């Protein structure tokens, strides 16, 4: 026998499976919209131009390779914070905060997750809206948290079902942990409005709730950065010591490099060093240390404010491409007689959006059609082009009318 | 009136202290023995030219920044497993076994730690040497295992205390997880010779233990990628299916790159895909996906015969100069003419060295001499130079005579 005898194989990965039917597909009308990258108008991967000059800028300077801090670049860490907070918010200026480079937002989910584990004693709930990304379940238990929920996607409208997110929000046991996209929520695109933000925050503040958000696409969700920030900031305003996990995969497309940050805004600068000596506690026996690449390039970005004003344009570029898509293909649903009302198409922020489809009906799309997605109707507009958008709101037609 | 309030400051950390202490003094004959990475004959980082060689082909290549799969990049992981096996292993060539790309040799340690903790349904025990690496016991303790020790150094010879060893090996409990350092121990720098390996592995074998290798020193050992990693080939070819975790930090220099592997060795091709099913679901809610920049350096220097024969070279010039610093610094204290016996100065393996200095000489050391060195008299012999091994030999007989 054998020390993995008992392993069993795992279940098959969906969104993989999505792309890899897409890629052995000779039809050459094909689309794939399971991809969970941007593509630019010709369905290719996109480094941005300010990205290269940051690189181009940092080769000249022969740089060491050495270790960062376990908490990594500190220029990263206090730009990152600026980024998400603004220029002279208050916890900039009383210090009242740490941040931390991660591995990505997907380890400052995880890095955060292990820190309500060991230090919030006040709960082991942590509540994600239904439905939510698919990841951050596995993160939470694996922390040692359990999962939640609280309703939030309308499948009767394809929109923000508000008065059931309220309903459940404003059950929550007191002191419990509230799991909030900070806009662009992963898969469904649907957000609050900022009125409707308002609500949500008086109640978190009354129930006394711990908010933890996850922004992963800050400015590449509108192109504009102070509007996809502004929940998390007024969180903050209202005087709730959220903490925050920011990613820099998709706003700066440094999917690969694996740069973020884990932010917890404290009650002072006493309490953030103190949060920070036992952040580098749990971040040490994990990686002991994150990777120098992707916050160098993103450092040099945000320090510097000619690149930084150019990188901002560039972001603003893939939020527009995204935004012309879901108008596009909304009005080729009129154009092509569809009688069914579209307009959460476009409602929607994001890349990722949900279409209202049925399973049933995503089927046929991918035999008929070889139009590729998810079976929950979840289509990722990166790999909508100005070129297979009337394709598209064909077959969508086709299968629905 | 705050949710950290309960939340204590960290143990200080001795390191740091010690590195800062060094910065601050004043003197200009002072020492860093305390540095915890590859420094030059002039005290400096060392970028070593293969890898600015590789970089610079990669720039051309003008590649994207899209996310890696679960597993990382495939070459990397392949060659990765050529490196520790050699290729023409009988493992490699039936292809039972599974590498995985992970944020050095630390994330490796935590993703078999993980894997240990969720399938080793035979044991939550695992052992490690007296002392090991200090992030070990955090880094199982943190993943959900306990730890054991087994006698390992020798205080009375400043080397390997073979026969406590063998004793305390024979003891531990069938089907326990033993975790064993490749080559070059870390503080001690004690290792066994081969024909000491050659009874670690038939007990082992014996009492059916779980052989868990950390290897973060191939090549930079000794000078000899083949030599080192002689121990773990030996028990891979004495019938025991071993697991590995890899470091390129030190020798290839990527310290902040984050590049490493963990390979499970298993008992054929089948057993290999049901473990990476699992390794995939333990990495993807840690982080989701491995860092690029520096596994595609490595995976362009081993796969190119020519870069790779370089990279070899100056591998071996860094080995060599450690060597070097070892051999004068035990010269020179026989010519200041001490008579305590320093031959494990020059049996001890890699760059940390275990010197027999108790903690008052250690004290002594600082204040009188300016050289800093944790109390448990490690030195790492690589912030030695041949500007001050003479001094240094003279101080360590000051306080020794």
């Amino acid at each position: 026998s054998s020390w993995w005898t008992h392993v069993e194989m795992g279940p098959p990965d969906p969104i993989l499976g999505v792309t890899e039917a897409f890629k052995r597909d000779t039809n050459s009308k094909k689309m794939n919209l399971g991809v969970g990258a941007y593509r630019d108008d010709n369905g290719k991967p996109y480094v941005l131009p300010s990205v290269r000059k940051a690189e181009a800028q940092i080769a000249a300077k022969n740089l060491d390779k050495e270790y960062l801090p376990i908490g990594g670049l500190a220029e990263f860490c206090k730009a990152s914070a600026e980024l998400a907070l603004g220029e002279n918010n208050e916890v900039l200026k009383s210090g009242r905060f740490v941040t931390v480079q991660t591995i990505s937002g997907t380890g400052a989910l995880r890095v955060g997750a292990s820190f309500l584990q060991r230090f919030f004693k006040f709960s082991r709930d942590v509540f994600l809206p239904k439905p939510s990304w698919g990841n951050h379940t596995p993160i939470f238990r694996d922390a040692g948290m359990q999962l939640q929920g609280y309703r939030y996607y309308d499948p009767k409208t394809c929109g923000f079902d508000f008065s059931g997110a309220l309903e459940d929000i404003s059950k929550i046991p007191e002191q419990s942990v509230l799991l909030l996209h900070a806009c662009a929520h992963n898969p469904t695109g649907v957000d609050p409005r900022p009125e409707q933000w308002k609500e949500i925050a008086s109640v978190v503040k009354k129930k006394n709730l711990f908010a933890f958000f996850d922004m992963a696409y800050q400015g590449f969700a509108s192109g504009d950065g102070d509007k996809d920030a502004w929940a998390v900031r007024h969180f903050i305003e209202q005087g709730i010591n959220v903490c925050l996990c920011q990613s820099y995969a998709k706003n700066m497309g440094l999917y690969g490099e694996r740069v973020g940050a884990f932010t917890v805004v404290c009650k002072d600068a006493e309490e953030a060093k103190r949060v920070e000596s036992q952040l580098k506690i749990l971040i040490r026996p994990l990686y002991s240390n994150p990777p120098l690449n992707g916050a160098r390039i993103a450092a040099t970005i945000l320090t510097s404010p000619d690149l930084r004003k150019q990188w901002l344009q560039e972001v603003k570029g893939m939020a527009d491409r995204i935004i012309s898509m879901r108008t596009q293909l909304v009005s080729n649903l009129k154009k092509e007689g569809s009688s069914h009302n579209w307009q959460h198409i476009t409602d929607q922020i994001g890349m990722f959006c949900f279409t209202g489809l049925k399973p049933e009906q995503v089927e046929r799309l991918t035999k008929e059609f070889s139009v590729y997605m998810t079976k929950d109707g979840r289509i990722s507009v990166a790999g909508v082009t100005s070129g297979n958008v009337g394709y598209l709101a064909h077959a969508i037609h086709q299968v629905t009318k």
